[PDB]
């Protein structure tokens, strides 16, 4: 029982995990093989133009340093917004891994780190607008989002910077931005967000599962019309799709979708009159369906 935000064992990452130090900038790379992914805004710079700038660079201005041992850049290219550093030695703690592009809510492990070395690690999802929420001081920058399965590292996220209204932005591990956001000084802004409504009703099903019933009721609604109230609030809309991913959750609870749906709904026009739900007095948008499986049947 109980319900947690719940981040993947970060040890793989760990040992990927170094400092890169070029100019007076210092921040985070990741290690694998023989190959360095780092933000490109290390580059030493209005507007900067990084093809550029990357060429008036050479491999010895580029200083990585696995925990104490310095590594030597023989090589480097750009990759979009990462850098690619070309080292003499491949990792040998390099894990089975590749690059994903996650889906505005999905869910992944971030490793914050400085320095090179690990910090903490915590939950986020990527939210609707392509930001994320997370936790991230000064050097943190190249601390990666990753998810686990089986063996497998997917690395899904680089950070990259911090917007005006404190939220996060970054790559994937291409060097595409996720979302319409540059690494370059503007006044960009993240756009309205949205709450992720199939999360929120994973998480109801969670809390069913762990004894938390008291919103529950008879009543069901239809796809169309729950959609209605759903826009009402500034919530995604629901797709048949989303109702088949609830169905394994459905399943283990014995109750359908569209009763959630209609529980949801009353959530939403009344409040929760002081009560909570899953110590929260609030509804998470931050579990998938796969996470609530994750933790309410098998880790
Ligand atoms: O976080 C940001 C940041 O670091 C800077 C920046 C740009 C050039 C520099 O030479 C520098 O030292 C900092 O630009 C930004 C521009 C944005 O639109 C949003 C941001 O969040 C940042």
């Amino acid at each position: 029982s109980g319900f947690r935000k719940m981040a993947f064992p970060s040890g793989k990452v760990e040992g990927c995990m170094v400092q890169v130090t070029c100019g007076t900038t210092t921040l985070n790379g990741l290690w694998l093989d023989d190959v360095v992914y780092c933000p490109r805004h290390v580059i030493c710079t209005l507007n900067p133009n990084y093809e550029d700038l990357l060429i008036r660079k050479s491999n010895h201005n580029f200083l990585v340093q696995a925990g104490n041992v310095q590594l030597r850049v023989i090589g480097h290219s750009m990759q979009n917004c990462v850098l690619k550093l070309k080292v003499d030695t491949a990792n040998p703690k390099t894990p089975k891994y590749k690059f994903v592009r996650i889906q505005p809510g999905q869910t992944f492990s971030v490793l914050a780190c400085y320095n090179g070395s690990p910090s903490g690690v915590y939950q986020c999802a990527m939210r609707p607008n392509f930001t994320i929420k997370g936790s991230f001081l000064n050097g943190s920058c190249g601390s990666v989002g990753f998810n686990i399965d089986y063996d497998c590292v997917s690395f899904c996220y680089m950070h990259h910077m911090e917007l005006p209204t404190g939220v996060h932005a970054g790559t994937d591990l291409e060097g595409n931005f996720y979302g319409p956001f540059v690494d370059r000084q503007t006044a960009q802004a993240a756009g309205t967000d949205t709450t992720i409504t199939v999360n929120v009703l994973a998480w109801l099903y969670a809390a069913v599962i762990n004894g938390d019933r008291w919103f529950l009721n008879r009543f069901t609604t239809t796809l169309n019309d729950f959609n209605l109230v759903a826009m009402k609030y500034n919530y995604e809309p629901l797709t048949q799709d989303h109702v088949d991913i609830l169905g394994p959750l459905s399943a283990q609870t014995g109750i359908a979708v569209l009763d959630m749906c209609a529980s949801l709904k009353e959530l939403l026009q009344n409040g929760m009159n002081g009560r909570t739900i899953l110590g929260s007095a609030l509804l998470e948008d931050e579990f998938t369906p796969f996470d609530v499986v994750r933790q309410c049947s098998g880790v």
